């Protein structure tokens, strides 16, 4: 009871838009999912402690501070899952200056116990271009091969999640012009 | 003392053929291995319970129902390894509608405790062409890149197995026209 | 109690050279790190027992005779960390005739508990070319696609390490002619 779905992707791949369009379309049939953004759970604890003005400052903090707030947020979100189904928008790995940080390290992974881990992907081309069109959230404008490296290490981390807990790992394409098709696939997956 | 070899590969890549041709050539030098097909252990429990007419319907079931039969099948096979050496024909990950499912999740992995995990690969081209040549076992006719996606994730899970158990992870190419050469590589490995 | 940074890389890629140039330049800033070569600690226990004349003869021994000595060496290196910061030069995976053998299987990984895992990369072209220039440490002259297979699996193993411990996984390019740039990035990471 109470399903826990994790939705992941490098910044710019659009996992948030996918989650939101799928949830509003799930509610047309009375399938209620609550969206939880893990970075927002984290960003409220950080903003309480003075470590960050905004949320793009979090992947740059010392990784032991990152892991400390990540663990809190996983506990908090696990509690949210006791009340309703949740789709958790978060990361297979977070890119930090000191490397990729697993977003669900085994202790956090065990606390959420997701049923399905979704990887939202597209070509690094389209990601870089989406990142450059948004002068709101200031994201890594990195080379496309750096983007591909991230999507590469996201697959690796995510599949280890599946080896550890038995969750299925679903890859869904969210390509420029075809968001609707990513929603049909994610919707179909949650039934 | 009871060696346990796990042989993996996407459908059509030819692990059953590699195993059968190797085991009979091993028996010419007096090295007895028994072939054990994980999907058949599962398919005997499923059909006993009414879940399936055939075995290509098994990757489509409830993944909670899969993992429950998966664990059983690992148990039956762990007992088989007490009596003889086994090459187990199975899957690093199984493609299911709700994503890739680890074939040796950590509870099944520790019950089998394989010494060597073999990965049989070829180009996504040659696999698809093999799938279309066979109206006996009806298989996933997917894009060649979905086939490449699968072989990518099979490598991730297998290296995770190797991190968890210390098993070596061996990649063998089983290429068209060169089945012969793939057997020589595997026979050599089992010494 | 002090830092443990692990530096990994296929033979020929320059992890040993990178480590050393970084260690002496850190000492310009009064930052003392002790270099430790995982292969040398093993070969101190190994030639002590007669299994190898030289160190290229370790990826060639039976995979249970290695793992028998791999655990010993991780313990020695844990002891050094109580005394000084250590950068451990070792391998994400070791290529043996029986496959890739994880360099930090979970029991060794748990004893070292590295804070950061560095993967040193460049193109297999440049790596292969370096292996041919050296008639001193005689190395695997394998195809560039075999070198790529290896760098793939090193990444798979490395990210799984990061899932089990929370160590960040940093990818650093050590490109022909630009060793210095691979040194400033690692220096920058260690502050
Ligand atoms: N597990 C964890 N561990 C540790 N720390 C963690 C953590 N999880 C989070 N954190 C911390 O929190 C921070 C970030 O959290 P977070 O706030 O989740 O996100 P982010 O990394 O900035 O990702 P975005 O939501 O901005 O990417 P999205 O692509 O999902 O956005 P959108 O759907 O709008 O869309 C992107 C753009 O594309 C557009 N778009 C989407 N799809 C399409 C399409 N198909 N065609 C055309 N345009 C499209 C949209 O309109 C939009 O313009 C991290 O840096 C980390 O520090
Ligand atoms: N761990 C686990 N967890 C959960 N579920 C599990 C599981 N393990 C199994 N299952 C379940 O069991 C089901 C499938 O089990 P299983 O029957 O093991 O898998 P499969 O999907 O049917 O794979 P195949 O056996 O059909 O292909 P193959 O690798 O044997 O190729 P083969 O050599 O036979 O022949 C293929 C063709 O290619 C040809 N071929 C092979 N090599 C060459 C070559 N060099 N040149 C030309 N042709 C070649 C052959 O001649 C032949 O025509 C799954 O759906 C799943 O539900
Ligand atoms: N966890 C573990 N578990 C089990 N066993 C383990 C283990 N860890 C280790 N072992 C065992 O120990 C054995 C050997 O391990 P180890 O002793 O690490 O030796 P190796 O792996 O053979 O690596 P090398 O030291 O020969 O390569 P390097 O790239 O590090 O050399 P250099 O940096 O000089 O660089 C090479 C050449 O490239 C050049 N170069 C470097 N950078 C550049 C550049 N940017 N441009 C041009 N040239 C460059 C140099 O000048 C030089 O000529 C293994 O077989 C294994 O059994």
């Amino acid at each position: 009871k109470n399903k826990v779905v994790v939705v992941t992707g490098v910044p710019g791949v659009g996992g948030t838009t996918l989650t939101q369009k799928t949830i509003e379309k799930l509610k047309e049939e009375g399938i209620e999912y609550k969206m939880v953004n893990f970075g927002t759970v984290m960003f409220e604890v950080a903003k309480e402690e003075g470590l960050v003005e905004d949320r793009d400052q979090m992947r740059k903090l010392d990784p032991d501070t990152q892991k400390r707030i990540q663990k809190l947020a996983g506990r908090k979100i696990a509690e949210m899952a006791k009340e309703s189904n949740v789709i958790v928008d978060t990361h297979s790995t977070v890119k930090t200056p000191k490397g990729y940080l697993a977003g669900l390290p085994i202790w956090v992974l065990e606390e959420l116990n997701p049923d399905i881990i979704v990887i939202v992907e597209t070509s690094s081309d389209e990601i870089l271009m989406r990142r450059l069109g948004d002068a709101t959230r200031n994201r890594d404008i990195e080379l496309t091969s750096d983007i591909d490296e991230h999507q590469f290490m996201n697959r690796c981390a995510a599949m280890a999640y599946g080896v550890l807990t038995g969750a299925t790992v679903k890859i869904i394409k969210n390509r420029d012009g075809l968001l609707d098709k990513a929603v049909e696939e994610l919707i179909s997956v949650l039934k």
